[PDB]
């Protein structure tokens, strides 16, 4: 159920393939921030989740460097996939920018993104 | 650089290879939690960082399933590599467990881990 | 404004008074977790926000001890009040439980709550 | 144990009084950021912590407005006090700035601060 195209509330698009062994691979296009076009993502998911209706744990990373630009930053999303009629990937994220040691205290933004199969 | 064997303040072991086009691959062994032995990790790093003294942004994920056990959880680490005499990787992390909808509010732990190449 | 009775997506009830000195005071009742009835809260907000359409920054704390129960934990909410026609308070929160030193790595939960007066 | 002056790794100073009723009141001076001089803080703590000597849960808020400046922002710290010879308050924090709705996704910084009774 994870493989495919997902949309979040910001207008971003997350295109992922879930491998049999726990691999996530794909591309991410952000509607906001210091970003243009698609970026490589990689991550992992629980490939033998519980079957009690609980979600499937997963996470992925994007480093915000592609052929077009480099924001000198990286985001990780941690969350879970919930299937069914209203399928969702519910996440929290951490965006770290490369900083000097003196500015390290303000290096990391936190937020939440909910991904759905329709936008 | 980033490639090597790293240890955090909990005694966990992070073995990573940084590929030329931005890939991180390796293994993670946690000294704590519902975990034993090594788990696969993948991630990304900025393969052309700024040259002004800024760190190198990176992140990686571990899903806590291996041949021995499955915690039905995953952790991401977001942070930066800081080079120099004593290299460091400074991170914050999010650990999400699979939950029911009613328990989703308590799905995710947050913390910080600093990694160095110094064995416990 | 901020003063009033607010509810989040979990069904918790946040009753707050915003003082002109930047103080928040009131009570919190959680619909979830190791909690019953009302808990005291205190916090702060920006009492002279920007006039350019930006939200009003705020935060508050609840320690989960009252006359009935003690969870040995505390939550902080950090966020902003958005005054539109349908006012909201959008937050992220940290819940720290008291732990031993060896379990401190797993002391703190993170999440998000959005509050409305509906 | 909590009442007094505390220092973090950034060089900031936290002066707090812990009331019998669970109240934290005091002032905070940040060494970094859009801040000068002292700011009011208020918070809460567990006035009856566990008998097994676990830490004492607590939190507090600073809105970054005083008589000298207004950053249009607020920080909350959530953590625990640990007593004894090397007493500490170990925290994670969230700093939210007032933003437009369009910029709300980048409103909130996260970090960690460890407070000690002696300045590092
Ligand atoms: O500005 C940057 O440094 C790079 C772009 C970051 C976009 C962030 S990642 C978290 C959030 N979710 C999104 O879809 N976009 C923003
Ligand atoms: O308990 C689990 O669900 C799996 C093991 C989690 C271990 C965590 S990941 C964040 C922190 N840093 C570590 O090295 N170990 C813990
Ligand atoms: O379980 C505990 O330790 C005490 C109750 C915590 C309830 C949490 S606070 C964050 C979230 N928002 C709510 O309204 N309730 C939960
Ligand atoms: O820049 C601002 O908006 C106001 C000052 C924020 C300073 C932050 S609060 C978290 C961290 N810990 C500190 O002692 N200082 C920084």
């Amino acid at each position: 159920g994870i493989t495919g195209t997902w949309y979040n509330q910001l207008g971003s698009t997350f295109i992922v393939t879930a491998g049999a062994d726990g691999a996530l691979t794909g591309t991410y296009e952000s509607a906001v921030g210091n970003a243009e076009s698609r970026y490589v993502l990689t991550g992992r998911y629980d490939s033998a989740p519980a079957t009690d209706g609980s979600g499937t744990a997963l996470g992925w990373t994007v480093a915000w460097k592609n052929n077009y630009r480099n924001a000198h930053s990286a985001t990780t999303w941690s969350g879970q996939y919930v299937g069914g009629a209203e399928a969702r990937i519910n996440t929290q994220w951490l965006l770290t920018s490369g900083t000097t040691e003196a500015n390290a205290w303000k290096s990391t933004l936190v937020g939440h993104n909910t991904f759905t199969k329709v936008k």
